Order: structure tokens, then C-alpha cells, then sequence
């Protein structure tokens, strides 16, 4: 497999510290083995929700207490308790284009979902005050997958349009949070809210690896309620994996990491734009690389997007279409990941792309 | 702090060769850290379904392929699963006495849920033929709580029950079928399984530790092609932990921790039944003592079972009484888990017990 790697769902492992991470493991392990045999309190132990909260409300500032917080064995069984958690006659609005995983999850379960479209702001709230939904699924940080970063005014409609009727909720994926390249952070929209409206949810896939599995969610104490009311659910989330992840936390490595890898993610991508110009003389356009691990390019060619990828493949470039996440064509978009992308290759990644693109 | 715990929910912590797992990881970790960046198969990477098909089919008689089986971080996740593939308006049986949080589980998914009584050969198939429902859970190998032994002739009837018509199926809980020990084992129900009528789970909660949250499912094709339909699930299993299971079974570990452990409980549950009848002198009956990790003990009272349970709460000695097994009273029986009772608090324990019955 000498395949290189424009995917988005991947991470590169040559850069998390395993060892690292393996450390706390056994540093965790050794410090509570005999409460091990125990099962986790099914929101997760209660000084690993503690690490988390001080986590985000440091880097995100998101207010929250930990008995608030759900752990977490990765955002869709976080998202699937959710809709049980609330109203069951909802109506569900996500983003266009957007996760479509998610959007046959909320359809499987019989609900309603209203797929609303976007603009240079993000999530289009003309849509969503014309279509009259109750719950929306916003990624306003990096918007999966166009990349817009959905600016505060944006944020401010839509937690004014939360508020201005009851049962209103707003439900904030910040995946791909941790970076923020040459814009600066901008803070969640549950930080901008002052009625608890809005369920965050976040997760470790990124900033670690996806296979660890972990993700986590706050919930209003009205749907905490809920909750609690239920008394039935178990923790899906190894208690030793929590530790690990409160040590990795506590210990400052998480932070280490963070850092090194921003400044690591920005070069790369800086590097990628610059061999694309390159490459594509001008005729490439690049969207969304403000932030997170990933932009979009919109080529030209008499080529459809399945040829295009189906020749990618044979070329062992990794790299997805923006058709993917249609939920519910006219030219050809990609998206481009450097999560994965070596940074050693680069140019021959790109040179993979431009005879994909054309032939040549 | 001097507490004797005759807990069935107890897990060995202290004999569960937390070495030779850590080094199974790290083994798993340099053969495959670059596919920990990768995002498991939903059903659970292929090579770790295949390892557990293996093993199950060795020790259990189980028939199915990797391709049949789901993972699986515990059985009840695998089990709200199971309830979306099967007809949303089945109407679910449960044993009585039994697991009262998965009847709690499936009745606040709004499911009919009935419950059957046992007789000496297990589930009530006269019951179950009385209340008519769709979907049966059983644990035929070893009775939860009441250890009684579901024989062959019973499973037929059971499964012929479930083959005279549509939308009928079974569900085989073997949650505590990795120790069986002066008596043959009977193969599972799903060996038998002519018409595919029989959802196998399994898990390895009980065999490694409950905080590890590792369990599987075997589903028949139609339910399979139901799961496939599907298209959305991602797996919730940790990756790492995955292959660390495979490295351990294959490495032959697991097949020695379990002969192992075995022995211990074989020798500790006869040893615990010898002081029990030198201590009781007749006036206990000891039912189902022949597998897993737990028996019944009957005895004669004035007292409430809350007595016993009261006055054993003041010798420090912790057990449960079958009424805290009705998925919802007539005299006092009570189940005794030897799971992590240590085996130089034997004699004391039943000496706890005759006092915590009557207080002499």
C-alpha cells in the first residue's frame, strides 16, 4: 500500500504520543486498580466529566457543572439516548450538506427531519424559521463538511430563534474545535447562550485517535431530568480508558499535544494551499480552510465526481466527495483532508490529484 | 472495612492477569498502530469477530461466521440495538425471576414486555404459550438468578415454539457460560437452532472484567440484512480493546486465565458448600450450585427477608435475596455469589450467615 491519504476521517498516528498515552494508561491503572471491577457511574466517573468541564470551558468556554456531562462512547450513541431524552414528537433540523450518518439515524427513528440549506454564514436560519423546527444539529466551529465558520451573528439568530419559543433546542457538534488556524477561537454558541438551549457536544476523535473512542455531551438540566428519570443505562465508555483520559488531561499532555499538533496542522495546510495553487495554476477553488483538518476544492472538468474517484482510487490517492453528504449534480467539489496527508507527500499527493482531475 | 461480600455483581480483580493483558495491548499496538487512526468496521474488525467465532464455537458449539456477529460494548447497547432490527411492535418475554434493568430498558422503549416464570426444566413454555409474545430472553445455560439448567427438551420446545410462526425469535443470553464445571456442558441453545429463530450473546464482561464493556451478538441473516439496511451504525468497541482481546485469545491467554480461574471457582464454590452444610445442618437447601459464579440458598425463619438482609448488613457481610429479582411476597430465598469472595473468608462468612439469619 503505497497509498496516500486526502481523507478527512483519518488521523495521522505518527504524531499522537501512544507512549504517551499508554503511560497514563498504566499510571491510571496503578492508581485505582481496585476500583476497577466497579462499572462506571453511567454518566461516566465523576472526576473524569470534572477534567472535561475544566477542559472546555478553558479552551472553548463552555459553562457547565460535571454532573451535567454524559460520557460517551462516541457521538452517535451520545446523539441516539439524546433523541430519547427529548420530546418525542421533535423536529429535527441538521445542516445541507452535512453528516448523513446521522441524518438516517434521526429518520430510522421515525422522526421528522428538516434538512436545511446553508450560506456564507452557515446553517441558513431563513430556512429553519420557514420550515418551523424544533431541535437543530449545528457544527458552527468548522460546519462538516463545507468548512464555514458560522460568525456570531449567525450564532446570536439562531439562539434568539431557540428562545423565542419553548422546547427549543440547539444541538452544537463541535467536532474539530481544537484548531482554529489564522482566525482566533471563537467562543461556542452555549457560551453565547443564556437560557440552556443548547446541548454541546464534543469529542476525542481529533485531537486524539478516532479508535479510542470517546465523545461527551451537556446537557440542560431540563433533559438532565430526563435523565436521571431513567435509571436503567450503563456506561459504554472502559472506566481504565476514562482514567487514561483524566491523566492524559491532568497531566498536561493533552494540552502538549494540542499545541504541538495546531502548529503542526497550520504549516501543512499553509503547504497543501501552496502546492494546490501550484499545481492547479489558479483553476482549483479552495473553501472552508479557516480551520479543522480539512477544506474544499471545487476543480473544473467534463470528468463526473465518480470517474474522478473512481481514477483517484486507482491511482491510491484517498480523498472523498462532497456528494457523500448529501442527506435528502453541477460541478465537482472534494473534500481534502491533512489529518493523514504525510507532509512528505505532498506534491506527489497533488500530482495524484491533478492527473484524477484531468488525465495528465 | 471488614466486609464479606457474597455478591454475585463482584469481579476478581485481584486474579485477572492485568500484566499479561497490558502486554497483549502493547503486542496488538506495534502490529497494528497504523490502523488505530482508522475507524473500525461497525460490526467490529473482522479479524476480532473471527477470533471470538472461533473460540465460541469451540467452547460453546456455536455455528455462525465473523459475518453474522456484531460488537458490542455490552450487551445492552447490543440489546437497544436488537430491539430497532426486530418488528417495533414485538412484544418481548422475560424470565421471572430476572434481569429487572433490561425490563426496565425495553418498557420505557414503549415495549409490551411479559413475564414467565420457570418450572424445574427452566422458561415457562406453558406460560410462554399462555401470554403469547414475539421475542423470548433467555439464559438457558444457567438461569439468572435461579441457577436452573434449561435441558434439552425444553430448548426444543422453545425453539419449536418459535419456528411455528413469523416475526418469532429467541434470544440466548449466555452471560455466565465461561464456567460450568462438575457437570457437562450442554451446548448452547443456538446449536440447535434449525430455522435461525436464535440471536446469540455473548460477553466477556464476566470472563475478564465488567469495566472492560465487551460483549457480542449473533444475528440471523434476515436480521443481519436488517442491520445492513441500516447503514448508519459505527462501532462502539474501542479498537485498542478489540485487538488487545484478539492477541489475548490467540496468544492462548485467555484459554489459560479462564482453565484457571475455573479450577479456583470450582474449588472455592465446593469448599463454600461443604461449610454451608457442616454450618447448617440441614436446614438450608442449595439449589442450581453446579456453574457459573452464584447458587440459591433457602433457609428456615421468622424474619423478613429483610430481616436476614438487615441483620447481615450488621455482620458486614453483603448478599442478595431474590426479591430484588423480580422484574417488578412469600418468604425468604437468597442467591450467594462467590465471585470475589475471598476464599479465607469462607468459614466466617457462613458463620456471618447463620448468625445474620438468626442472630444466636
Amino acid at each position: 500500500s503505497d497509498w496516500i491519504s486526502f481523507s478527512h476521517m483519518s488521523s495521522d498516528t505518527d504524531h499522537f504520543p501512544i507512549k504517551s498515552w499508554f503511560r497514563c494508561e498504566q499510571k491510571a491503572a496503578s492508581r485505582s486498580y481496585r476500583t476497577l471491577g466497579d462499572m462506571s457511574h453511567p454518566q461516566g466517573i465523576y472526576e473524569v466529566r470534572a477534567a472535561i468541564t475544566r477542559l472546555i470551558s478553558l479552551t472553548r468556554g463552555v459553562k457547565c457543572r460535571p454532573e451535567q456531562m454524559i460520557i460517551g462512547a462516541g457521538t452517535q450513541v451520545l446523539m441516539q439516548l439524546l433523541t430519547e431524552l427529548l420530546p418525542k414528537e421533535a423536529v429535527y433540523a441538521m445542516e445541507e450538506p452535512g453528516y448523513r450518518r446521522m441524518y438516517q439515524l434521526l429518520k430510522n427513528a421515525g422522526k421528522q427531519v428538516k434538512t436545511i440549506m446553508l450560506d456564507e454564514k452557515g446553517m441558513s436560519i431563513a430556512e429553519i424559521t420557514r420550515q418551523q423546527p424544533d431541535v437543530l444539529v449545528t457544527t458552527p466551529s468548522h460546519q462538516f463538511p463545507s468548512g464555514t465558520i458560522m460568525p456570531v451573528s449567525r450564532r446570536i439568530q439562531l439562539l434568539n430563534w431557540a428562545a423565542e419559543e419553548p422546547r427549543r433546542y440547539i444541538i452544537e457538534d463541535d467536532y474539530d474545535s481544537e484548531f482554529t488556524y489564522d482566525v482566533d477561537s471563537i467562543p461556542a454558541l452555549q457560551s453565547l447562550d443564556r437560557f440552556q438551549n443548547v446541548i454541546y457536544m464534543g469529542t476525542f476523535s481529533k485531537s486524539l485517535l478516532p479508535g479510542l473512542r470517546i465523545s461527551y455531551m451537556v446537557l440542560p438540566p431540563e433533559l438532565l431530568r430526563a435523565y436521571k428519570q431513567r435509571g436503567y443505562d450503563l456506561q459504554t465508555c472502559s472506566s481504565l480508558t476514562q482514567l487514561t483520559l483524566q491523566e492524559f488531561i491532568e497531566s498536561g499532555e493533552y494540552q502538549k499535544h494540542i499545541k504541538k499538533m495546531k502548529q503542526h496542522y497550520k504549516e501543512k495546510r499553509e503547504r497543501l494551499i501552496t502546492a494546490l495553487e501550484a499545481e492547479f495554476s489558479g483553476e482549483v477553488t479552495v473553501k472552508g480552510a479557516n480551520a479543522g483538518l480539512h477544506f474544499v476544492t471545487e476543480f473544473d472538468t467534463r470528468r463526473t465526481e465518480q470517474d474522478i474517484l473512481s481514477h483517484a482510487a486507482g491511482l491510491q490517492l484517498e480523498i472523498f466527495g462532497m456528494s457523500r453528504f448529501n442527506l435528502k449534480t453541477g460541478r465537482p467539489a472534494l473534500i481534502i483532508g491533512f489529518a493523514r496527508l504525510k507532509e512528505e507527500d505532498i506534491q506527489e499527493g497533488v500530482q495524484r490529484l491533478f492527473k484524477a482531475v484531468y488525465g495528465h
